[PDB]
């Protein structure tokens, strides 16, 4: 490990994000703020929210700048909406530096901050081609290499703890890494595999086979990324499109078979419980996706366990059962791996190389039987064909 003094820094679960403390303003107001792969704004809570207990005051910071500007980001789920500015941003984990970065100043929002989460913001660290309002407005990621001798890279490590953490515990356990320029050899295990980065937008991948059990999945590898695949530590599950989704559950039912299980539990709605101890692990298969290798005509594969695809939940009536819900489901937006996936995996987005690695996460759990893995390499020819294009 060369990266210590960001070893650790993360905090959360995949239910409610993993954030990383920052500080913005002059003297540094010190917030909470998601890791969001999958967004491109630095967008933080600046007024009184029921669910917030601090939040960003920008009469307060002698370095706050107002670009005279509004944000207007609705979505599905809710949205937000603020005034953009910018001001001096530290990472107190993190690299020595101070940046000056764009910041959205949330004023309004719905159904985007999450009750008992611990974070006031988010940090989109995805490419200046989805940032709000436009690609003029400079992502900090961006703003932070340009300013500082920072490497063009960072990698996460999500540590899922393999069981429910109440309040108390969710804000004392450590709950991952971001290394901020680097990887760091002691947060995986084996060798690291490098998918290349399709397009700089999202974190755009390929994935060119997917396998139940190491049975294939037979789908037209074009359905896989249908509209696209992305690696995204801002959304909870590994979602998959219609199609894919419905081959998927399947084949995890037909794989399970020895137990039955709801309709509610495969819709990811109701959770499934278990006397204390007695997870049947060993019924439920193992998921590989094969990802586009670096090089010609060769993949690699990831394999997730249901320790990953299954997330514990408290049950209803914090009986000593273990409870979990169905962590993968539908999209009609492409493949979203999630971070119930990135808990499995060291995962490297090193923008530099456009090229996202994954290693087996030193944190990943598992039990004594199986474990998470990537290897490779594997023959797959006519990689090419299963990106799609509109
Ligand atoms: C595991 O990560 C989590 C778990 C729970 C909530 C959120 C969360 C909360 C708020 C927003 C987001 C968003 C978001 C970002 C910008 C604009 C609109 C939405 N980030 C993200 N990747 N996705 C899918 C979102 O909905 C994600 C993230």
């Amino acid at each position: 490990g060369s990266f210590v003094e960001m070893v650790d820094n993360l905090r959360g679960k995949s239910g409610q994000g993993y954030y990383v403390e920052m500080t913005v303003g002059s003297p540094p107001q010190t917030l909470n703020i998601l890791v969001d792969t999958g967004s491109s704004n630095f967008a933080v809570g600046a007024a009184p929210h029921p669910f917030l207990h601090r939040y960003y005051q920008r009469q307060l910071s002698s370095t706050y700048r107002d670009l005279r500007k509004g944000v207007y980001v609705p979505y599905t789920q809710g949205k937000w909406e603020g005034e953009l500015g910018t001001d001096l941003v530290s990472i107190p984990h993190g690299p020595n530096v101070t940046v000056r970065a764009n910041i959205a100043a949330i004023t309004e929002s719905d159904k985007f901050f999450i009750n008992g989460s611990n974070w006031e913001g988010i940090l989109g660290l995805a490419y200046a081609e989805i940032a709000r309002p436009d690609d003029s407005l400079e992502p900090f990621f961006d703003s932070l290499v340009k300013q500082t001798h920072v490497p063009n890279l960072f990698s996460l490590q999500l540590c899922g703890a393999g069981f429910p953490l109440n309040q108390s515990e969710v804000l004392a356990s450590v709950g991952g890494s971001m290394i901020i320029g680097g990887i760091d050899h002691s947060l995986y295990t084996g060798s690291l595999w490098y998918t290349p980065i399709r397009r700089e937008w999202y974190y755009e991948v390929i994935i060119v086979r997917v396998e139940i059990n190491g049975q294939d999945l037979k789908m037209d590898c074009k359905e896989y990324n249908y509209d696209k695949s992305i690696v995204d530590s801002g959304t909870t599950n590994l979602r998959l499109p219609k199609k894919v989704f419905e081959a998927a559950v399947k084949s995890i039912k037909a794989a399970s078979s020895t137990e039955k299980f709801p309709d509610g539990f495969w819709l990811g709605e109701q959770l499934v419980c278990w006397q204390a101890g007695t997870t049947p692990w060993n019924i439920f298969p193992v998921i590989s996706l094969y990802l586009m290798g670096e090089v010609t005509n060769q993949s690699f594969r990831i394999t997730i366990l249901p320790q990953q695809y299954l997330r514990p939940v408290e049950d209803v009536a914090t009986s000593q059962d273990d409870c979990y819900k169905f962590a993968i489901s539908q999209s009609s937006t492409g493949t979203v791996m999630g971070a119930v996936i990135m808990e499995g995996f060291y995962v490297v987005f090193d923008r530099a190389r456009k090229r996202i690695g994954f290693a087996v996460s030193a944190c990943h759990v598992h039990d004594e039987f199986r474990t998470a893995a990537v290897e490779g390499p594997f023959v797959t020819l006519d990689m090419e064909d299963c990106g799609y294009n509109i």
